[PDB]
């Protein structure tokens, strides 16, 4: 198999795609929540759930948007870096360090996020997970300008 | 070639170039309509063309920003599974199938919300489009997992 | 190191990884603009920092989050492109050329976009990065199609 190809590869894939399966579920409370509150995007949707009046944005389904944007600003990056970082032959532990807080911090966020929990608990679990990810770029950015 | 690293590959890269250039033809209609519609999100824009009056939001505007944010929710976490799952030395036909699948799904998405069609149209496109990703993240999970 | 394993590859993943960080930048200005503006997005944060009141949209902080979804609808698909260009056997110097112009362009945008800069400024710097990215994905087509 092809994950074998680097040591730290099958981590990051386990760590990677948890999360986009993370995000996946953040999809579909979304849609769930639009549903239950009766608060549709589009006219066509809200004219088949009980009429024209359920266009209409709602607290709930905003927070949900923000937390699956939240998402996509700082998983997608991690998607690219974390790939990357496991082919630089980095110390197997220390990459199952960074692929770990990231997982957990992201996880928290959602937690955090959608459970409303009090200032500044998302905000910390946000900075906490970026830091994996500062570290890994600069380690690409040493290696990609050493090699050029 | 590299592209021959994986019997699945060829068929990956050229579902997922084409649904790339997709998300770009959505920001190319976004524009265009920004400007027919004289609808601008920056008053340096609105100046522009017309005054300080066209910044403003427009339904038609707001309604491709949707198309392409579920873009981003849905095709950007394809690019990453669909291509490890095509070194997962899955059946030729199979992986076929899920990037087919996929890619009509998505097509048909953006068609569906765009164009205005009735509900639940678009909303069935989506989850059509869902079912292989979801499949493939099972399928690196399982593969990530019995590599610790 | 296996970023040997393309001529192209250290150039793509530095201008990459700087684009990521260029991202990271976008996403803590938009924070301290909240903080600075007094403008939050959920009520947990605007009461931790001044009161209710504090949650509220503000211009500024809505066009740096403009400016980071844009980065969102650009720099992935440049992750994707890039890195499958990289191993096509491109030219060394044409593909310099390709991630130099998007790594201009984009930092170029975020200036234009943050700083106010007069139209059609960044739309023009959208555009012009926007071709390299134009072209990796037809050369990407032609080589995954001439594979099936
Ligand atoms: C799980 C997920 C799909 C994300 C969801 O809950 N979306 C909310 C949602 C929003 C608008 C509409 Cl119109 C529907 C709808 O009716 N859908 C449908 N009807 C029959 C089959 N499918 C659903
Ligand atoms: C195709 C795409 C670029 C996505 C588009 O249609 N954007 C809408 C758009 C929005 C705001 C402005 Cl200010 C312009 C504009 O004037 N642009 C320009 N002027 C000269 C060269 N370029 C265009
Ligand atoms: C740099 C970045 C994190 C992106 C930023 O500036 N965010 C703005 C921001 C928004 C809402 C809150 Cl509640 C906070 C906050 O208090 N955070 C915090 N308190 C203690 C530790 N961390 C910060
Ligand atoms: C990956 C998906 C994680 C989902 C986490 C959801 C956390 C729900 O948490 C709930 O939030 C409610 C407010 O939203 C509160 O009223 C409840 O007390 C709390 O239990
Ligand atoms: C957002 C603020 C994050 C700052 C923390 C930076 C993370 C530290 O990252 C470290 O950088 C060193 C120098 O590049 C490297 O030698 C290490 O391998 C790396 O772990
Ligand atoms: C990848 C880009 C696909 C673009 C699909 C656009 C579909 C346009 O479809 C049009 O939508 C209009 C409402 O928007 C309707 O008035 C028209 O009847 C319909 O033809
Ligand atoms: C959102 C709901 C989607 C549920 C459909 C799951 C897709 C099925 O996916 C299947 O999963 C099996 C077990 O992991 C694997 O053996 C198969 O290879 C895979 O195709
Ligand atoms: C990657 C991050 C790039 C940040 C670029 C910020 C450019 C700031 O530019 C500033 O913009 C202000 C309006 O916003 C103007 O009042 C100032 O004249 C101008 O200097
Ligand atoms: C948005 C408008 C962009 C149009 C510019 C297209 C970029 C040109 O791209 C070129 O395409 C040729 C044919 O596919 C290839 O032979 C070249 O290698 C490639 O550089
Ligand atoms: N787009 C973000 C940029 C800054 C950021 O990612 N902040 C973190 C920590 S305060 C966050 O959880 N933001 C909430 C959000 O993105 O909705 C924002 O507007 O807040
Ligand atoms: N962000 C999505 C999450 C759920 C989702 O992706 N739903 C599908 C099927 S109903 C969709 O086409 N949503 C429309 C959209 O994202 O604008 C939403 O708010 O609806
Ligand atoms: N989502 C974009 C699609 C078109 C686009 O990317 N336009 C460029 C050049 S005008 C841009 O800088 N748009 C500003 C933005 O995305 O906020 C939009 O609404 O404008």
């Amino acid at each position: 198999s092809l994950v074998m190809s680097s040591p730290a590869l099958p981590a990051f894939l386990l760590c990677s795609t948890l999360l986009v399966i993370k995000m996946y579920v953040v999809a579909i409370i979304t849609g769930q929540v639009r549903l239950r509150k009766k608060a549709f995007a589009n006219p066509e949707d809200a004219l088949r759930h009980g009429g024209p009046q359920y266009c209409r944005s709602d607290p709930d389904v905003e927070r949900c948007l923000r937390a699956h944007r939240n998402d996509m600003e700082t998983i997608y990056p991690f998607l690219f870096l974390g790939f990357v970082y496991s082919f630089l032959g980095p110390n197997p532990f220390v990459a199952w360090m960074h692929f770990l807080v990231f997982l957990v911090g992201r996880v928290a966020h959602t937690v955090a996020y959608l459970g409303k929990l009090r200032a500044p608990i998302r905000s910390v679990t946000y900075t906490l997970a970026q830091l994996p990810c500062a570290s890994m770029a600069l380690q690409i950015l040493w290696e990609a300008a050493r090699h050029l």
